């Protein structure tokens, strides 16, 4: 009657961040006397009654301040969602861990035999910067530079564009993650670059001012 549904292992790069789905199913006498529903998630091997949880929804149990912010459990408890959203990954992160309900003094267990394999890689990925692909000369356009798999979850990332293109402006509006010019004809073929820092990932792009 206790079972819990979820992949056995994950991955995802440093820095980036990834939805674990998951779901979780426990007895339920069901009449009026509904208790509050409590889960958690542990770091594997953490006792229950004395750790605090990288992720719960109960508002007492302290969240371990590394994960604060960043582990947080998506979808609904009381609709057997035990989906869990990792943001901004670590290499710390990486581990073993499972999850836990509580409700009543009767409902109480750890899903021990489905923990959660989370392992962190480098990062790989680049930023990306896109646009409507104009390209002309005495003609403003914006560009949006991003990093793919990301989220708003920790320090938010820092944008600055580099290149010969970005004399021709203010050095202060080249921090937004979007940006426009009036590409002139010597930008055209020129470097620009888009680097990111969470509070070494850059991408440059040959300018086809036309
Ligand atoms: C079965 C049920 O209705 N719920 C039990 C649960 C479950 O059996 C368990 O969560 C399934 O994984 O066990 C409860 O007690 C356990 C709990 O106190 C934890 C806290 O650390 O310890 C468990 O025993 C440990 C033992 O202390 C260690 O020395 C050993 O290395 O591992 C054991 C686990 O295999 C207790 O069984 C619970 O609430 O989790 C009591 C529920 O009634």
């Amino acid at each position: 009657v206790y079972e819990l549904q979820v992949q056995k292992s994950v991955t995802v790069q440093e820095g980036l961040c990834v939805l674990v789905p998951c779901s979780f199913s426990y007895p339920w006498r069901s009449w009026y006397s509904s208790p509050p529903l409590y889960v958690y998630w542990f770091r594997d091997g953490e006792i229950p009654y004395y750790a605090e949880v990288v992720a719960t929804n109960n508002p007492d149990r302290r969240v371990k301040p590394e994960t604060q912010g960043r582990f947080r459990l998506l979808g609904d408890v009381q609709k057997k969602n035990c989906s869990l959203s990792i943001g901004d990954a670590r290499m710390e992160d990486t581990g073993s861990y499972f999850f836990r309900v509580e409700r009543g003094r009767d409902v109480k267990y750890s899903y021990q035999q489905n923990k959660l394999n989370l392992e962190v890689t480098a990062l790989i990925e680049k930023p990306d910067i896109h646009f409507l692909e104009p390209l002309e000369s005495g003609r403003p356009t914006r560009l949006s530079c991003s990093l793919p798999g990301s989220c708003e979850a920790g320090p938010p990332l820092t944008f600055s564009w580099t290149g010969n293109a970005l004399s021709p402006l203010d050095p202060e509006t080249t921090r937004s993650s979007e940006l426009t010019l009036t590409p002139r004809p010597e930008d055209h073929g020129t470097n620009l670059t888009c680097q990111m820092k969470r509070q070494t990932t850059e991408r440059t792009v040959q300018l086809n001012v036309s």
